[PDB]
């Protein structure tokens, strides 16, 4: 159009000077007049350069009143260039970061967010700040307003936002409301995470930080199988993957999380998965550990305590132990809960082989008193894990269905029909016979 250029490079280092000097009130006027002529104009490159100006005179002279107002009134100017304002912002925000005084820079904080609020082409500046805002709202203390003033950021729909700095904002919201004890909120966050987004380049620290807080989440919740996805999410990133330190502990992990979880068709897959790494080889006693709770047998608590209490509870120096038994009060609370594992896998081996058992004997075999065996056994029948009708008079348990005559006869069929193909398979495996000896 008519731009100024070398017309603000005539005033610019003049007014640099007089600033020094100790004349602000006055060329802040003589700017804004400037201001006025260029943004009219519509000079983006000149008007930048102005607004870009005066907030630098207001922070060399401390003028932190004067850098306050400048801000919110040369925001505020009718028809205002938007990317002007964004270097004004742009540069401000670094002035934020330089000043250590807290009221001060809390005052430009809310000053900056103020005049960033519902403008798309300073959302990425207001962001940042609003992460600003909320580190010196939680390393001052009070993280409940930290918490609050970082979820109210909509970051996913912020599309000039880099993908990664986007995960890492998110990262944040989960990490202050799993801090302030906020797990119905934090699970919502993490939806606006696609796992996907781990699957590209360099971010394998996005991917660590997010598993270890969902395993943090899913921890309290107690869903031991999605707590041994998310280990198993840790095991695959290469990070962890190139030091045996770091896999190891992760792989004692995962296999001490299946374990823990109840027994069903998703859990009985992922055991499968898991033993077929070589990798558990490096771990002896836990490949065998989990062997246990694979092999179609009886296995004692007591056995499983002297074989393998200690390299899971306390570990060694060899082998480090992972927190899942931990002498805490979760470690102790997942040791009580291994504990169930073992006797409920007792209980669905006896009723594969059993028909009838003696509670007494079902109480030695579980490693319980008949009464615990008898409210464990219970339990199970409520809701519907394992049938078992229990005589109490006589001591029996009974594994065996009422035989409807339905399955009497299909049972019968089903031995008709694999009798006839039977049949039919040898002769075919006699006529071969015939052919190779005539």
């Amino acid at each position: 159009e008519v731009d100024y250029s070398a017309t603000v490079d005539q005033r610019l280092p003049e007014c640099a000077k007089l600033a020094k000097e100790g004349r602000l009130q006055e060329v802040i006027e003589t700017l804004l007049s400037l201001e006025k002529q260029t943004r009219t104009a519509s000079d983006m490159v000149s008007t930048s350069r102005i607004l870009v100006a005066v907030v630098k005179m207001c922070y060399e002279a401390k003028e932190w009143d004067l850098l306050n107002e400048n801000i919110m009134l040369l925001s505020k100017r009718r028809s205002q260039l938007k990317q002007a304002v964004a270097k004004m912002v742009q540069q401000c925000c670094t002035y934020v970061e330089e000043i250590t005084d807290l009221p001060i820079k809390l005052r430009l904080i809310d000053t900056l967010r103020m005049v960033t609020e519902g403008k798309i082409y300073v959302e990425i500046e207001r962001a940042r700040l609003t992460k600003t805002l909320a580190t010196i709202k939680e390393q001052n203390g009070d993280v409940k307003e930290a918490a609050s003033i970082l979820q109210e950021l909509q970051v996913e729909t912020y599309g000039s936002m880099e993908k990664k700095e986007r995960v890492e904002f998110i990262l944040e919201q989960m990490r202050l409301c799993l801090a302030v004890k906020d797990y119905i909120r934090t699970q919502i966050i993490s939806k606006k995470i696609n796992t996907k987004f781990f699957q590209e380049e360099n971010t394998e620290k996005l991917k660590l930080k997010y598993y270890n807080l969902m395993i943090q989440l899913d921890q309290h919740e107690g869903s031991y199988l999605s707590i041994c996805k998310h280990y198993r999410a840790i095991y695959d990133t290469p990070c962890i993957q190139a030091e045996s330190e770091k896999w190891q502990q992760a792989l004692k992990s995962v296999v001490l999380y299946v374990i823990l979880a109840p027994f069903d068709n998703e859990q009985s897959d992922l055991v499968h998965r898991i033993s077929g790494d070589k990798k558990l080889e490096e771990i002896p006693k836990y490949k065998d550990l989990l062997k246990l709770f694979t092999t179609m047998e009886l296995m004692r608590w007591s056995t499983l305590v002297e074989d393998y209490g200690m390299e899971l509870r306390k570990g060694s120096l060899e082998s480090p132990a992972t927190d899942v038994f931990g002498s805490t009060e979760e470690g102790e609370k997942r040791w009580k809960d291994l504990k169930n594992r073992v006797v409920e896998h007792n209980i669905r081996i006896m009723a594969k082989y059993y028909t009838r058992i003696t509670m007494k004997r079902m109480a030695q075999l579980l490693d319980l008193s008949v009464d615990e065996s008898e409210a464990f056994l219970s339990n199970l029948v409520v809701n519907k894990t394992i049938f078992a009708k229990v005589d109490r008079l006589a001591g029996i348990i009974n594994f065996q269905r009422p035989k409807d005559p339905n399955n009497l006869l299909n049972d019968w069929s089903q031995k008709l029909n694999s009798l006839m193909s039977l049949v039919n398979k040898t002769t075919h495996l006699i006529a071969k016979e015939e052919m190779i000896h005539n």
